Formats: structure tokens, sequence, C-alpha cells
């Protein structure tokens, strides 16, 4: 149908029609009357997977011939999402399979749906991973993504009375068909046990050993013929484990529960037992995998220009003392020199600066769990302050701020420490939030190492989240400037030119309504919920989190409903806000803040003088394969959380390159995105950083605001006095009392410009030429947060490797 | 290479080794330079089990357009073993593989040894099972096998210190390759909860959920392209499973636990809370699955006349009352003509009349796990003494006796009862068992309804017990006869026209001599133990019990080596003492034994004065895969079992078949055996029932017989003293004080009469012709041990189906 989506030759789409029928037949053991929807999904899922495997092992013993350095991204979470519509993508099949498809009297779109995602991450770090991966594919790097094969993801979110319920995510049940065990690569991990000390060294003896197995899965890069590895270790009980006989069987569960199930944690640190068991599980199985594979290629001297080790956030950080074990106890290598070669090796990336989100594990726990590693980082830590205590002498409090080593009622291992004393390279992930690294948090550390200290601007993948999520817009795009941006995504600002084309502009507000449209259908058919698709779509999609700021969205949802029921016959711009987003479990106040979301929705829904004016609705369970629905069908993306709390964000870039406009704080990458589109073309609203510091300072006091705006003073007298929730008067009061008194990220500061800067985004929704002219400037300029361009600075200012667009043989 | 191993055309074998090569790429995703053996096993078994498919479809979709009547064979146990060799010999594809893997550089024997064991039975009754799957499919019969899909089945038996050691038998470790999950046909069982009475009759509520999720593994026919099915229930936690939020996650084990492992006794019952689930799991899920297959064909008259449930022994005995709470509960018909129904429908098969075996289930565990099935049971009891009162007035014994429920310190329900009371069936496994319950055990319900009584004579496959272990027996017997009784193994009967035929006396021998050669090589390759191949091949192999007297072989083994030490100058038979069988872990005499076995043999192999004149090897980890190797190598079949102890045996059939002479006592089939071959060729000895009888009537003593028999007076002695355990004098005092004070199983009242058989076993061994026409008298009348005859017994006298042996179009 569509240019982008690939050839549909006569040749393929014969051959992918008997495939899908040897598949249906030997492979899934059906015939068409008996077979379901499902059946169907299966036997194309394998058919296109049978595409993979001829490129997956060339590319694999491609790298064993050329041997290049290897890159290792450590990350224990990856949100892959479906893996299907991507794979078509990749490898350009997507037309040939719809035509093959079609003519089975099959629509491929409704087996796409049958799909689960692999939800095994949180949020914004794990879908960066994701993102990631396939960059590097794209790139021809030589790069292993390396984690934990959870049996459960992030829990389904049901709404349930307004509130949310979680359930298991059974993402395995109908068998993953893009995955490949190789129980014959598995490796032992240790647990527990004792430090003995003998005339050759240290030994970590009498310790419990759990098995590691790995799964494979292909990550395609972007037609190129590249197809790396994704490694996800599963854990295992040894056949002797525990060996009355039933129970002792029975209680190998205990081992196995370590890849048991995700923690549902953003961005929060949980000090829990079973957490370190799976941080210290996918390290020590990936650096026995990396080290075997480096001497079937002795002198550890050439492992850095070998291998790079690439740490996302602190979770694996635990790979710095672990390679210093392996170097030391069992290679046998002197102290300094392996921890030159372990320096050289690993690099981190920090995700956030909130305290709370901080890995500082007792020691007591590692003391008990990990001996020798708690050992290993005394003694790293020893060495480091030597180094601080001669560089700047005297200094004792410096000392103290930077020890590895956090003393007081417990003491704790800062695992962020550990992390900058044992890497080459540390980079923030946007320009904003690194320097905030370089002048707060991380300061001592920079003066000490200036040089260690970098920025990497977070991106996302133009596959994915546009050609995929998107084809309509990516269309009309390429018939203007042709498919070469798929991969060099900076060739949009060719757009640019045509920003006053008539054509062009009628283009691209069509994809856009088209977009709306079937969304609009998509939430009657699977919700039974009614909106107007002729109303601004103002979406706020991300983890539910006070930093975020849902709540200051849901003060202008009420500012508009107060305001049409003062003067409900006057015209206003019509709405549909829609929120979505899961909460930890535990985070109270993260779940009080969807049930006032619902709460809103079911007055404001339901109000007969509002009419379809103003729509609130909760898109309930949002994970990936939601945002490739709702994001090309946004018009206006809320980006708004306290200055210098989103260290980057990718969600903004995500609605920046699918044609909506932003309202945003100066925060995170908002402030580049800004910058490359031109501050005119943003709607920026509220405090920046500094204005933060200085509230700080003088003390933040939300009584001055209640007290000096009469619409705000509305708002909390209407929550207090229980009129969203008439049943339960006192049903918000914890929110009231947190917004009043104890309110870390000043939702009242910002209110009064949000609301005005609102009023500005419904001004230039009335002049629909305007408003499209705008949103061109935006696809524009997007071209800077690709992924692509993300992975290539990675690539030449850490891993020291240079990145390659040739194509592999086919 | 051989005739019964089928053609190896050049259209076949060219097919073949393209779809080896194609599985090799697609499938394992691997290429010949990486390729292990292991992936090799697994290119062929995808190769081979390509060729069921289409056979499996239109064998299931035959018995959907034609409606004849269903056999559903109900067992907790299916013993499998390994299905390669068994799947290519049943399609004819043996010599064309053998072929195939040669062109390709494999041996395809090394090949089949990388196969894990299929080990989800015990022994005798799990096998059996597992042989009459084979049948059915053999004869025509629209049959099913319903059980559990344990995720650990017999452990694997490893001998430390001369002790049995037990782990985990991980046989899903590297996948399964002839299992189909059937995820779409997920149903529900209830356990718990509690039973309210309602205007319209009762209900059970308040349950907690698990769920069945079947696999399917074809079965297929001998050359006539019939697959039937064995459905496996595998039991997995509903996903609002106790929905902190990690801990619930956690706590689906328990629910999973019900599939976990196969309970290790043989002929015992363990009275487990665990237990019972699994007992109700297979029932529940498989009879909802027999009654939407039914519907899919209102009207229950016709449900007997379409269905026939078969239960093997008592353990899916639940069958009874669920049927009961489905058809009263659910469907709404009257208890009367429920009751019709589902006697008309069930019938059962004991395996046992030893009282430890018999399935007694404590009131109080029914009451919490299973409250609706519980008062079923109690009218069950009411209805039933009810007609036993009216049919024996006054006889108020008869009524206590009979009784489904026993009264005492806790009562418990019968299980034995419940299925006679609700079958219309009722067989024992030989004719001398079926006799014993008839005048015994079930006397009461014998006189109360006798027409119940059946029997069927046990059976054994001739395909996987003649056909696949030992080929060069089947080639030599086809040479002569043709091929047509691997299906009607009664032609057999032609051989004995060939008793002094030179050449078949000289092929007979010939191929038992390559028999022995092959698994002395064995052992040495994979055990590292020497023994002499021209020695008589002495061996017992089963389960480890009392009842069996692999005590009884001990004593004899003991007697041969004091024999030698008094006269070592003396030419005696030479023998290898072959010992073999897995002890439950629990059962402590029968690991006592084991140690007894191996400590015999430390003393016996290293006595210079003997040299290879007498060896005692104990087999380590007895299995079928085992079974296959050692039962084609044996001259001597150790049949011992204390007279009215073993119901039927089936290894003693095994042995007959392969050319193994018999010595044994007048006990389950080994006297139909005796009867077919003629009592002249056949090594019988020692007491009869009757004989046992007199001796109970009389007390016995074992004193008597140790004062009276100096030989077995210095064997005690020894045993005593320290003879066979030096540094643990005292370690056999249990199995001295057994024997002599409460050996229920009279072991040295047969002990004069074996050893003087086993000395005319001896002289016979010494003329190998004279040996050699026993065999062919042996070989020749098995036929009746064939599991079609047995099959076939069933079918027209139970279940009212017609076999047939016609051909499904290919
Ligand atoms: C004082 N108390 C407030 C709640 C907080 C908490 C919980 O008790 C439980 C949680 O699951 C979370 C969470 O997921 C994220 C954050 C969080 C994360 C970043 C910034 C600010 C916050 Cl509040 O906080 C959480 C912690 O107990 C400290
Ligand atoms: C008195 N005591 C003896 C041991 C017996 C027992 C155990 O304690 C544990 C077991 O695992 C077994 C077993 O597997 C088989 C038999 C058994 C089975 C059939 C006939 C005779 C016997 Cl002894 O007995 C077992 C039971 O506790 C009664």
């Amino acid at each position: 149908q569509i240019s982008v989506r690939g050839l549909a030759g006569v040749e393929n789409v014969t051959e992918l029609k008997k495939n899908f029928n040897r598949h249906l037949h030997f492979t899934l053991v059906k015939d068409r009357n008996v077979a379901t929807p499902r059946d169907y999904y299966f036997a194309l899922a394998h058919t296109v997977r049978d595409h993979l495997v001829g490129r997956w092992i060339r590319t694999q013993q491609h790298y064993y011939e050329k041997d290049p350095k290897r890159i290792y991204y450590l990350s224990l979470e990856f949100y892959m999402g479906r893996t299907l519509q991507n794979t078509m993508v990749n490898l350009a099949l997507e037309n040939a399979c719809d035509e093959a498809t079609y003519q089975l009297g099959l629509d491929m779109e409704e087996l796409e749906e049958i799909e689960e995602d692999a939800g095994l991450g949180n949020g914004g770090l794990g879908r960066l991973a994701a993102c990631f991966l396939d960059s590097m594919a794209t790139l021809g790097l030589a790069a292993y993504g390396y984690g934990i094969r959870y049996e459960f993801g992030i829990f389904n979110q049901k709404i349930c009375g307004g509130w949310q319920m979680e359930e298991a995510d059974d993402w395995l049940r109908y068998g993953n068909p893009w995955e490949k065990a190789r129980p014959e690569f598995t490796l032992p991990v240790h647990f527990y046990g004792r430090v003995e000390h003998t005339s050759q060294g240290a030994k970590w003896v009498d310790t419990q050993v759990v098995l590691a197995m790995p799964y494979d899965t292909p990550v395609p890069g972007y037609r190129n013929n590249v197809v790396n590895t994704m490694r996800l270790w599963s854990a295992k009980a040894p056949n002797d484990f525990n060996l009355g006989y039933i129970q002792a069987v029975l209680d190998r569960n205990l081992a196995e529960n370590i890849s048991r199930v995700l923690y549902p944690n953003d961005n929060f640190f949980e000090g829990k037992e079973l957490r370190l068991k799976q941080e210290y599980f996918v390290v020590a199985a990936t650096l026995q995998d990396i080290i075997r594979r480096f001497k079937s290629s002795t002198n550890f001297d050439a492992f850095p220009d070998k291998v790079a080790i690439q740490l996302n956030d602190t979770h694996p950080s635990l790979a710095i003392p672990e390679l210093m074990r392996v170097l030391v106890d069992l290679e046998r290598l002197d102290w300094d020199k392996a921890w030159e070669v372990t320096v050289k090796t690993c690099a981190y990336t920090n995700h956030t600066v909130l305290p709370e989100a901080l890995e500082r594990w007792p020691v007591h726990l590692l003391e008990t769990l990990l001996p020798r590693h708690l050992q290993i980082i005394y003694e790293i830590n020893q060495r480091f302050l030597n180094r601080v205590a001669a560089a700047f002498p005297g200094d004792v409090d410096r000392l103290r701020r930077m020890s590895l080593v956090e003393e007081g009622a417990v003491k704790r291992i800062n695992m962020a420490h550990l992390c900058i004393a044992g890497s080459h390279a540390v980079n923030g992930v946007a320009r904003i939030h690194s320097e905030i690294l370089k002048k707060t948090i991380f300061k001592d550390f920079y003066e000490l190492e200036p040089h260690k200290f970098q920025n990497k601007t977070n991106g996302i993948t133009p596959r994915r989240w546009l050609v995929l999520c998107n084809p309509g817009l990516a269309e009309i795009i390429a018939e203007r400037i042709g498919e070469e941006y798929i991969s060099d995504l900076d060739q949009l600002r060719k757009l640019l030119s045509y920003v006053d084309d008539e054509a062009f502009i009628r283009d691209v507000a069509k994809v856009k309504q088209e977009n709306k449209l079937k969304f609009a259908a998509y939430l009657e058919r699977e919700y039974k919920v009614h909106i107007n698709p002729n109303s601004l779509f103002d979406v706020q999609v991300k983890r539910i989190h006070e930093y975020k700021r849902q709540l200051l969205n849901c003060l202008h949802v009420i500012t508009l409903y107060n305001r049409i029921k003062k003067e409900p016959n006057k015209f206003v711009v019509p709405r549909t806000v829609m929120i979505g987003g899961k909460a930890a479990p535990g985070y109270h106040m993260a779940k009080m803040i969807i049930k006032l979301i619902t709460a809103i929705g079911d007055v404001v829904n339901h109000d007969p003088v509002v009419g379809d004016r103003l729509r609130v609705i909760f898109l309930e369970n949002y994970r990936v394969s939601l945002a490739e629905k709702v994001i090309p069908a946004a018009d206006l993306s809320e980006q708004i959380s306290t200055a210098g709390t989103e260290a980057s964000g990718t969600g903004n870039m995500k609605f920046m390159l699918n044609g909506a406009l932003t309202i945003g704080t100066m925060d995170g990458a908002n402030v580049e995105m800004a910058e490359e589109a031109g501050e005119e073309n943003f709607f920026i609203f509220g405090m920046r950083v500094e204005d933060v510091d200085r509230l700080d300072q003088r003390g933040y006091n939300a009584q001055e605001y209640y007290d000096r705006i009469p619409e705000l003073r509305q708002i909390i007298e209407q929550l207090s006095s229980g009129f969203f929730s008439p049943k339960q008067p006192d049903l918000f009061k914890d929110i009231v009392n947190m917004l009043m008194h104890h309110d870390r990220f000043k939702v009242f500061a910002d209110y009064e410009e949000y609301v005005k800067c609102q009023e500005r985004v419904s001004a230039l929704y009335k002049n629909p030429r305007e408003w499209t002219r705008m949103v061109i400037r935006n696809i524009a300029t997007s071209g800077k947060f690709s992924s692509d361009r993300t992975i290539a600075q990675y690539a030449r200012e850490i891993w020291g490797v240079e990145p390659s667009r040739q194509r592999l043989p086919a």
C-alpha cells in the first residue's frame, strides 16, 4: 500500500504463503478448520523469524573472523514491547507479509495485536536500553545486551472502583517464538559462603550454587543484514540441590525465584535481598561469558582493547568488584594491573539525581551474601581515599563525603560512588542533567577527575517511534525527501523548506486527524468510552510520580471545569485530557493520584453543562504497545516535571517526532528540544532550576499561593470538602495535606504560569494552519533525538569504536 | 542393514537429509561448525516428528467424523522411556534414518543415547500404561491416555559408598521435542471451599482455583498410520492469584507445585495432601475434557455408549464421585440416573493385594480439600450398604467389612471399595491374582456382584520389547516366519518346528552372545567395570522390595561364594550376577538391601581365589532405557517373589521374549508363562500359595531353618559378625533381625529349594545345545504375553469396542 513498507514481489509473497502454511501444519500442528487467530499469529511469527536466522548466524560468524572490540550493555531492564512488526520493518518485509496474509484471508494488523509485550522494564531506563540495542545493530556495532529473563515483567494494571489493581504479567504463557534457549551455555553463579586466606591469595568457599541458563533473542539492524544478540539469563537449581526427598525437590523454587519477577519500582531504591541477588546473578553470569569469549579469540593487557562494559545505572555496579575478583583471585593478576584493566573496561551512566533512587546497600547484606566482594570494595575504598587525601591534603570532610562506605545507624555502600571510582567515563543523559552532576551530587568527584565526566543526551529509535507506529506520517515525509532519513534523522531538517507548502500543511494535519480517529475508535472497541475526535488531545503518559507532577495537570483540569461552570455559554476549545501510567504497588501517594484522576473524570464526564467540551480519561495499562497507539494521536505533550528532577525524559522526544506540540518546564531534554526547534515553537513555562534553588533558600511556603490565588483556593476547598468524593468526603485529605505542608515538588509555585501557558495553547489550536506550521517546525528539528546520534557518541567518545552504515551480504 | 528395520529408498533418504539440515539451521539456529551431538539428536527428532503430524491430524479428524466410542485411560503414571527409536520403528523409518545420518557423517545409535527417558512412572504399573497406549494405537482404538506432566520424574539413582543417593530427574532441561503445549485448552480445577445448600441443590463455593494446562504427545500405532494422543496436565496459577506484590507473585509456586514431582513410591501408599491434590487435579481436568468432547459430537443416557473410563489402580478413583458431582450438581440429573451412567462408564484395574499399597484416605483430609466429594462418598456408601443389607439380612459384620468408610482412631475412606461399588468391571492382572481377589480381599464384593469380576492377564508390547531392543533376534525370527508376528505375536508358535533346526539353534545362540558382548562393552565404557562375557548372565532387575526377595538372591550368591572358598579347585559354571533397581527414598530396609548387594560385591569381586568365576554387580539407575540394554543380554531371569505377592509382573515377560530362561516361584504371571511353555522348560521352585497359607496357620519360625540348614547358618553368622562390613561389624544387624524374627516374606522357607534349583540351572548351561533348545521353546510360546492380546480382551470384554488392524490412508 505505502512505499516505506517495502516491496511485495511475486516470488516473495508466494514463498511467505507456503512457509506460513508449513508452520501452521508442522509447527503448530493445526489445520485451517481448527486454527484460532492466535495460531495464525504464531504461524506468521515463525515465518518472519526464519528470515532472521541466516543473517543472525552470519553476523556472529563475521564477528568471530574480524574480532572487533565488543560492546556489552548491562541492564536489569530491557523494555522491548512487541517484536513482530519491528522485525518486518527492519527486514523490509511488511508489505510482502501484508499481501501474503491478505491472500490467505487474514488481516495482519489483527494478528499483530495478539502478541504480548516483552514488558521487562519499568519505563524510561528500560526503554532506553531497547532503543539502544536497535541503534547499535543499525550502526553495525558488535554489541550484546545482557539482562535477566524475568518470568513476570511489569504488572498488568487494572482499574477497579477508580483504584489501581495489579496482576501478574504472565507473558510467556503461550510461549515466546523469538527466543532461543541455550542450556549448553549454562554457567554457575555463587552466593553466601566465606573467605579463606591461603599461601596463594584469598579463596571463596562453601558457597551455594545457582545455575544461569541463557536465552538468546535476535536484534535486527535497519535493512543492513546485521542481527545482534540480547542474552537474558534464567535461574536454575543444580540437580543435587538440597540433595525428605519431596520437600528437597519442591525447595528448588527458592533458587529459581531469582529470575521470577521484575521489581516494579521506577526511579526508586528498595533494599531487598532478592533484588541484590538479581543484580549479582546477571553480573556474575555475564562476566564469565565475556571472559570466555575473550579467551576464545592469558594476556589481560588487551582486555580493554577488546571489551567495553556499559553499566545502565548502578544496578549492575557489582561488575566492578566482580571483575576485580576474577582477575585477582582466579587469574592471579596483581591488584594495580587488575584495577587498570577494570577502570579502562567499565563506564557508568547515571539516570537520576533523586536521593530515593540512589542505591545504598547495607553492609550486613553484602557481608552475608557476597563476603569476598565486600572485602574488595573496602580495598577499593581505601586506595581511592588515599588518592583523595593526596590531592586535597587536610580536607577531612571531603574524605567522608567521597567514601564508598557511608557511616551511620547502619553502614551502607554507595553504589554510585563505587561506579565513579571504577569507571573511565561517567555520563548524564541530558546536558542540564550532566551539568547538575558536576555542580551538585558528584562535585567532589568532578574536582578529582574532571576528564571522567561526560554528557550523552538520550534519544529514541525512529524505526519503532515513527515508521512502525506512524506509517502515515513516515510516508508523507518520504514523498518529499526520500527514505534515507529513517537511518539519518537529521535529514528531517529538509522539511523546513515545506513550512509554507500548502499541500504539506494539509497532509500533516490529515495524518494527525486519521491517527486521532483510529485512536478514538480503539477506545470504544476495547474500553467502551466515547470521545470527541475534533477536540484537542491533551496527553500525559509516563509512570505516576510526585516529581512528574500529574497533580499539576489535575489542578489545570479542575480549573477548566470550574471556569466552564462559571460561564457555561462561553466558547472554549474542546479538550480530551488523557492521563496514563503505572504506580509502583507500594507508592501510596501515586496510587492516590490515580484515584484523584478517575474521581475528576467521574464528575467532569457526566456533567451535562460541560457536554463534549471537556473529557478526562485515565489510560489503563500504559505500556510500550499502548504508547505506539496514543503518541501518534496526540496534539499536546505534557512534560511538566519540576525543573531539575527529570534527568532527560524520552517520552518528550516520541511526541515531538509524531507531530504533537509540547507544554513543558525547562527540565531534562526539554531544554535541548526547545533549543533545536526554537523557543517560539515550544510552550515553555514555570520556574527554571535557578528559581527552584532561590525558593529553597528562602523556604517554600505553599500557603502564600493558596492565599493569593482565588482559583487555586477554590480547588483546594473542593478537594477538602468532598466535591470529588461525596460518599467519602475526606478521601483526598493526604493529597491536600501534602500540597499545603510537605510538597517537595512545588506544584503551587508553577500553577499560575502553567494555566496562563495552557490558555496560549488553546488560542493557537483555534488557528489550524498556524498550529500545523509550528508542528512542522518541531518534526523538522527532532533529528538530534535519534538514538543513532546518541549511540554514535557513546561509540566514539566512550567505547573507542567506529560506527558503520555498510550492509553485510544478505 | 537388516530387513525388519524397513526400506532405505533413494527419495526418502534424500528428503530426510534435507529436512535434517533445515531443522539444524532454522530450528536449532546452528551450523555444522558449532553443532554438538545433542544438536544433531534434536535435528533428527524434529525430522522424525514431522512425519507424525500429518497422520496425527488425520487420525483425530477421522475420530471426529466416525464418532466411535472413546477409551479414556486414566493413570498417575506413564513410564514412556525414550521416543525416537520407537517412532522410527512404528513409522518404518529406521533404516532410512540410519542411512541418511550415515551419509551426513553421523552414527544414529550415538544420537539415540542423548535422549532423556520420560521417566513419569515408578515401575510396572507405569510401564503397563505405556505398553497399553502402544497396543491401543496398533489396534486402531480411539484411545486417550490422561495423566500429569511431572516436571521431575522418577529420581536418578547414584551409588555412593555402596548407598543409594537420589537426584532430581530434570528431564525437561533441554526441552521435549515430542510434546505440543495446548494453553488454549486450559481448564480450571477447584480445591477447598465449602458446600451451600440452596432451593436447587448443593453448590460448591469459595474455592481456590488452579489451572490445568494440557500438553499433547503423539502415540503412533505399528505401521497402520494411526496416531493417538497422550494428554498430560500441567498446573498453572491463575493471574489474579494472591492478588505485598512481590511475595504474591512468588507464592504462585504453591499452586504450581501440584505437577512438580512424581511420588517415588512403588506399591506403597503415602497419605500426603500433595498426593491427594495430584489425584484430584488429573481427574477434574480430565473429566471436563471428556464431557466437553462428548457434547461436541444434553442426553447423558448415551454417555456410556460413547465413553469408557479405565482406572489404573485406585489413584484416579475420585473420577467416580467427580462424575457424580458434575452430573448431579451441574447437569441436574437425578441421583439414580447419574449413578447408572457412572457405573456403566467406569472400570477398575487392581494391581496388588499388599495392604500397605491400599489407598485409605483420612476423612479429615477430604473434608478440608474436597467437601462436596466427601458428601457424595457418604451417600454412595449409604445406598451401597442398603443393597448389602437387603441381600444378606442380619449379617452385620459384612456391613462393616464392605463399608467405604473405615471406622477407627482416624476415620478413612477405602478407595478400592469405592472403585468396586462405582465400576461395572473389576479386573486383576493375572489369573492367580484375579482368583485371590475373589477368594480373599474382595470376597464379600464378589458374593454380592460376581458378574463384575474379571481377569486380564498383563502383557508387554513386542515393538519396544523385541524389535526395538533386540533387532538381531527379531531378524532371525523374520528370516524363518516373516514379519507378521510383530503385530500378531501368537505366530511365534511357528518357531516350535525349528527346535531341532541346527542353523536356527546356532543363530539363536549367536544373537545372545552378541547381545552379551555389547552389554559387557557398555559396562566398561560407562561404568569402568570388567565382566566375563562367557559366564552365565544371572539378572534380577526390578524395584527393590522385601516382597520381591532380592535378599533370597543375595543368600544364593553368598552360598556360591562360600562353596568356592571351601573347594577352590573344583569346577563351577561361571556367573555374572547382576542386580538392579531403585528403592523408595524412605524405605529403610530396601536401602539396606542395596548396601548389602554392593557389600557382597566388594568382597566377592576382589577375592583372587574366586577369579572370574563369580562376579556381583549392582546395576545403577535401572530405568526403561537400561532395561532395553540388559534384558536382551540375560541368560537367567530371576522372578522369585513369595507366592501370592507379585500380582503379575511384566519384567518376567520381557525376559521370556528375549531368550532368557526363568527361575521363579509359582506367582503372578509366572504360572501362566510355565503353563504356556511347559513346566519342563521352566525352573520352578518353592512354596505355592497353598504352602504359604499352611505355614501362616502354623506360624512361621525362621529359627527352625537356621537350626537345620548348616549353609544358611554360616551366612547369618557371616552377616552378624561383620564379614561383609569389617569397619562397621553391626551394619547389617537390622537385616539379620528381620530375617530371624519378623520376615513376612519367608526368605528362609524357600532357601533350600532355590539353591537346589540353581544347581539345575548351572547343569543345563553346561550343555549349550540343550540350553538353547529350551530357550527356543520359551520364545516360541511367549505370544500370549503381548499387550495386543491384553488390550483386545479389555476392548471386547470391558469397553464394548472392536479392535481393528486396518490401515488408515497415509
Ligand atoms: C517518605 N517516603 C515517601 C514514600 C516513598 C516511596 C515508597 O514508600 C514506596 C515507593 O514505591 C516509592 C516509589 O516508588 C517512588 C518514590 C519516589 C521516587 C522518586 C522521588 C520521590 C519519591 Cl516519593 O517513593 C516511594 C518512601 O517510602 C519515602
Ligand atoms: C512397618 N513399616 C515398614 C516400612 C514401611 C515403608 C516405609 O516406611 C517407607 C516406604 O517407602 C515403603 C515402601 O516404599 C514400600 C513398603 C512396602 C510395600 C509393599 C509391601 C511391603 C512394604 Cl514394607 O513399605 C514402606 C511402612 O512404614 C511400614
